[PDB]
């Protein structure tokens, strides 16, 4: 009963920052094998069908342990991409709004300080895995490095952005050449989404 | 000192089973970055700079806090990637050896067995990791999973073979079809390599 959603935008729309093979392949075999994984272990389950994806990783402990791990790794999966493709956007001018700026700007000196601090630390994630910027609850903001498809959630934080640094992400444009893929990432991320997510914590 | 071992074989000489391109990367980016990033960290420390890679992984617990987990990762890396290009050969018709063909058969009741359960703990790896065949010191096999560059030395255990699960093994030509690459790699397994390995153990 949890559907994969259409992306908000064409496979091809996020050329050249990411190609349209991967975009298409990360959205409907990487993400939907977690959806799918996701159904089927809540299908022996059908109570945790009416929970929303962040509650049943905020309760992990709380699941059957026949099904925890494949929860934590295909729930955090169906979080973690929903996420990525949401805070991303066809290549749009540069405008970070005022809040998000500022409150950046405050925590870690200047945007162009926080940028680098998030590209140095998805450049230095080990295997696979995620960076994000989170806030906490009270609205503090922080680089967060994750595992697998752990996500600040689990830490009682809640996500505004976060760069997929798993392989598949970028192996077919980019090879080894994460950095250039980091970089190349900040063209298409929506800012006005970011802050939407910011602003609600309110 | 620690420096990138050749090749055995041509980097076209595993197709189609594995690219070109992937083993040129594989080896000449992944692999020598291991290598530069152990050397990088064993720089501080010329006492350290005289210990074989098996050495250091066995001894992980007793490196200097400062250096731990990037010798772990890294002289893993190496171990790893050493191992993995020295147990592929140029696909030849399959000739497992005696000694190794039998404990096989007695441990896992048949070859064919033996290559199911090897496979399905491949194809199940979360994240980054490997898969391996392993003997304790009685000769007794098991495979073994590991994450990032673990390897079953960190266990006490004498690795055979292993096939490298890290997407960058194998997404350039199979991309999310993991199984695929899985299948494949049987076709270049030089089972002579793996049986002197063994064979070694007396
Ligand atoms: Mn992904
Ligand atoms: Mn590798």
């Amino acid at each position: 009963k949890h559907e994969l959603p259409p992306l908000p935008y064409a496979y091809n729309a996020l050329e050249p920052f990411i190609d349209a093979k991967t975009l298409e392949i990360h959205h409907t075999k990487h993400h939907q094998s977690y959806v799918d994984k996701l159904n089927a272990a809540l299908e022996k389950y059908p109570d945790l069908q009416d929970k929303t994806v962040e509650e049943l990783i905020k309760s992990l402990n709380e699941l059957p342990e026949e099904i925890r791990t494949t929860v934590r790794n295909n729930a955090g999966g169906h979080f973690s991409h929903t996420l990525y493709w949401n805070i991303m956007n066809p290549a749009t001018q540069e405008y970070i709004p005022e809040e998000l700026g500022n409150a950046l700007v405050e925590t870690f000196g200047s945007i162009i300080a926080f940028k680098e601090q998030f590209s140095k630390a998805a450049a230095n994630i080990f295997g696979s895995g995620w960076v994000w910027l989170a806030a906490d609850a009270n609205k503090k903001l922080k680089i967060v490095s994750t595992t697998g498809q752990d996500n600040p959630l689990m830490t009682g934080d809640a996500p505004l952005m976060g760069i997929d640094i798993w392989e598949h992400a970028y192996y077919l444009h980019y090879q080894n050449r994460r950095p250039e893929y980091i970089e190349n990432w900040w063209n298409v991320l929506d800012w006005k989404a970011v802050e939407e997510r910011y602003n609600a914590l309110g």
